[PDB]
């Protein structure tokens, strides 16, 4: 009874899981664990159960872009994921504040997807769990890291082309702080199906004009306090 | 030098102001502080200065609905508050478990506004400040209260015709708590100028099938922490 | 057995009903009248029974903003008003034309709000009744008032941003010739609900670059005129 | 110097143009007037000059449809034309109350066609000239003809299908009267080309479940009083 | 048993059909076939039956603009047509590559209508049959015509104004070929009835800044190629 | 100078692309060609270098959904590639007629993404082109294999939820033939770019109520007959 493009069964889903785009990021996260298990490697979506200060929590690829990793979260959501941060990377929206390798800790995001308003009216928030976010920014106080906190424009286009403007510097001025792909499906999914969700990303490059290991740090250090919870 | 519609000046607007949408309401709120100023009230807007432990910040009445109240925040956001709480009343949109006077205190909000569409585009959240929200429930547990959270759909709509199907239903079954008429507004606004908001309500109906003192107790001591931050 | 806002009851609504903005507004018509009887004050909600010309016709205030005045227009025209005129004020979009304190009653509206929407889709018009505007327009004509004749922009936006266009600009080029926040939605309401509607409205600005009595005046034998037929 | 399609030229237009969708109506008005002369048939549209109570003004066909008939109605607005009235048919939406014959005189139109939405925002009103409508109504009066007033759903759609559900129901509830398939388009285009517009229907049908005569009577009244203005 | 606008019957249609915007052409066109035998003259739609190369086939005028040829095309969509092309005139959208007198064979459409968007959701093409436009551009090669292939903008408007850009310039850029006002409208109720579509159009104009006789033959001959098969 | 997410250079980009979604499926595609050579993987992204029928052309994985697939067939477009099929699998819409593998070539496609949005307006149709269309085709049928035609619904939904309905049925009703989520991407990418593309399907489930080896060999088949035109 596996998952259909997990192919992960049900009883192998922790009530935590931490998501990235990138299956190559499930490896260097899992060796970084005090232990792991390899589950499954489907398509784009590599599962892995991960092992940190005595806690147990898979950490799974959501592939790149909205519709795909909506596959992801929902075969997740619906068969008992209760918690799940996305950790990856960004662009900045504002490039005066908000430099490479600065990390981001997001509570809400742009709905700047299909698949969310294929769920869901426009009106409706993309809003992540107050408490996961509280809890990722108290890892990173905890290891003295330093952090931003916004909203992140979540947007199916990375390539633009030059009939229809970008909204990316609408957003920038109306205060977002980065810009990536997933964060917002992840979000509305999440709320549509009680799932609790947060997102921490690291700002590596600007549409305009050691942080990596403490952003996983943070990450795995988030998962490990929330997963404590339902152990 | 008076704001236009508020008939205050700058000067007499504090970091923290707590508003609400009836004028009365502003009346039996100050006298529940240790003391208060009388500002001014023209139209629907009431301003009074209030006192509370030892704390001074701004309670204004913003009216019904969304135009209305985008009136008042946007006079207060250009003019120096930096922490804006919405206190007030809701229908409950899940009354199996939310039921009349319970407390809500939300982290986001459904934009069925028109004016927050005037200022940025759909897809953008309507969120308050993560801290306000902590504080207001840090608020609510030390005073033993219990509370719910969630989402509230904001609605400019109060009495549906028969033609076009109202989205409260459809907003029930995406896990939006509680509605009312102000707080996405508020939120958009709120974010847009670099200010700081939330909102907390309490359930007075359902549009389907002490506790008030409590509220007010919870929102003054809100508005007093936020206010020691400033000052 | 109250209206759930105005607080007032079912046998105290006359056929005509003037609507103006501010409840002060409310105040300064009463005393011009012959006589009065002041009925109930609940938050931005002023109603008072004004006696004119040997006519009867209440004077309500609707408060700033489409979905706040909704509430007012909706327990008016569910509880027995058969004719509502709303009298305020507006900005010019015809800046070189119509000028301070110039008076224009109108015929229809653009509806740049939200509630009409959630009532009946966009394409319909927001339109008045032809005998309120002709009696509207008779009364200025006895009194030797001039006059200008137009579509007003119903806006739930008073200050703009720098992120979205205003359309403003636009409907003045498509001859629009005021600006306001509520017609439309009283238009739209009332055609719903078989109410006769109508506006008339005074210039005190543009958002580009005695006569109040008059019009005044004109408000209050317009009503005396429309209220005879129901007598 | 012709006019593209109705290949006529700009001295040839009067200020008052009567227009129809069916050339052969031209031919049927054109012999119930004083005299007339033939100018041009191009296409589907025809164009007859009409002499009538001693008055000069353009009977004109405008095809079947807003695209269509916005090729008309420029042509004429853009070249001298000040009031223009289309007279035709339509489709009953309150078969209780209006039948068969029965004649409405209208005052507004549901804008779902395309065209005006190509020329100006759908929040806009489709709304005719008020003189055009009081004439129209008076001269009905004149020769004790009774008649409806309301508004008309203009619609791009004549044979609905299966799928996406009619609006013809929802804008019935909301008390249009008839339908039809120019007349908002003929009130945008007028409106923004300062043209004053109107229209008169008879009823030949519904879409749910002698008179003409005196329509057409009713119409070329209507065109000879209106004339008179400009001569 | 007419069809309601057409007035032929059933029986007089064909499984194939031309179709063309000017009961003018329809003229001009039959008498280049070897024989013809009017069938209908009602409002601008226009019938005959074309006989050429020994096959029987009508041609139709549908008038200008996509509501009105909509109605033309349901009629005969709905009464047994299987095949139906499009000749026409178009404006140019790429005047350094396809100049005036220059034909293009279209195989699919931009939807600037509405009752396309009344049939079916935006999000669906407009395409023509691909045997359609295989036919139509081998008898373009068999007559040595050197002829253009692309996509169509099918607009509602024809007169632009000065509030709303036109997208015309965007649809250039996204290498659309041509503009017109038809194709979209019948492509998409030709896809929705089960009928073969396609259209062929020569170049008169650009919006920005023998060949004929050629056009007829090739659209001739395509409709003798297809009707062979129905025979 | 490597290509950033496929991580291969421009020289290495053969005219003709066979796409697919699962880099799995690119594994057991280059073992029945005549030989291989493996070029890059990152990410889903795989890249290998096909030999077949003499001819040379790439074969590279998209990822699952539209967002994630656009990041592809950008840099493939932008980057030297004229002609791109998909190949891979879909749902059948019409399951009386199509069936559990059954092989659909399309010819256009339902747009229901959001990245082909933030390209090109809604109206603009999925169209691919009708040479890479023929040519999948004939192959086909040099095959003997049968096929079917039409239009797929792509969407950026595959798991529906119950509060917003599923267009599905809608477009079954407009006689879309299959569902999949990325050939529309395609299409409109491709269009833009002035690159040739098609899309070729297998049916293996329905979302109401050998053969795969041979779509392989037609897909194969296509992109040798193409490549060869470019060699
Ligand atoms: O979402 C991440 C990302 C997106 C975007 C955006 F969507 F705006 F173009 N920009 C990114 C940037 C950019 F340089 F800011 F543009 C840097 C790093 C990651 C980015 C990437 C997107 C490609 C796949 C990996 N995630
Ligand atoms: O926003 C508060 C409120 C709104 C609405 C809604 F918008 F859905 F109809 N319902 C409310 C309810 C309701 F009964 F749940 F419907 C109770 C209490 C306050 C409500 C009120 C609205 C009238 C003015 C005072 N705030
Ligand atoms: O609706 C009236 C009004 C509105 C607006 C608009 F919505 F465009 F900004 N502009 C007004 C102007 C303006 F100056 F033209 F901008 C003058 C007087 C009243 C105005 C005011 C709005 C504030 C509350 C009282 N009614
Ligand atoms: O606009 C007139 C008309 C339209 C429509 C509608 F658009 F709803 F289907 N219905 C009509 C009806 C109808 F029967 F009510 F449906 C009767 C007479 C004229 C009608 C006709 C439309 C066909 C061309 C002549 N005008
Ligand atoms: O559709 C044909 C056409 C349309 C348009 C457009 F819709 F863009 F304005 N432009 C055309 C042009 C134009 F000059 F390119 F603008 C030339 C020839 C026919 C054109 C004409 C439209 C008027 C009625 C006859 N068909
Ligand atoms: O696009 C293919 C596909 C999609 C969808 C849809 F989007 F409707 F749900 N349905 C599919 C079906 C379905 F069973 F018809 F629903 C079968 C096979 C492939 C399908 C799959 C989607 C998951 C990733 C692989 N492609």
């Amino acid at each position: 009874n596996l998952l259909r493009h997990l192919k992960i069964s049900k009883e192998q889903i922790t009530p935590v899981v931490l998501v990235v785009g990138d299956p190559g990021r499930v490896d260097k996260i899992k060796v970084v664990c005090d232990s792991y298990v390899d589950l499954a490697y489907n398509r784009e979506y590599k599962s892995v159960e991960c092992h940190y200060k005595g806690q147990k929590f898979l950490c799974v690829s959501h592939g790149v872009g909205s519709a795909g990793c909506a596959v992801c979260f929902e075969e997740l959501c619906q068969n008992g994921a209760k918690v799940i941060i996305r950790a990856g990377s960004c662009g900045s929206l504002q490039p005066d504040l908000i430099k490479r390798g600065d990390i981001c800790i997001c509570n809400a995001a742009v709905r700047e997807d299909r698949v969310s308003h294929l769920l869901i009216h426009g009106d409706f928030p993309a809003v992540g769990d107050f408490d996961v976010y509280d809890t990722l920014n108290k890892c990173a106080q905890e290891l003295n890291v330093p952090v931003f906190n916004g909203i992140s424009v979540s947007s199916d286009m990375y390539y633009p082309n030059k009939i229809i403007p970008s909204r990316l510097e609408d957003y920038s001025k109306a205060n977002a702080a980065v810009v990536e792909m997933e964060l917002a499906t992840l979000m509305v999914i999440g709320t549509l199906r009680k799932v609790k969700t947060g997102g921490i990303l690291i700002v590596d490059g600007c549409p305009f004009k050691h942080q990596l290991e403490n952003m996983i740090k943070i990450a795995l250090g988030a998962c490990a306090k929330l997963a404590t919870k339902y152990a």
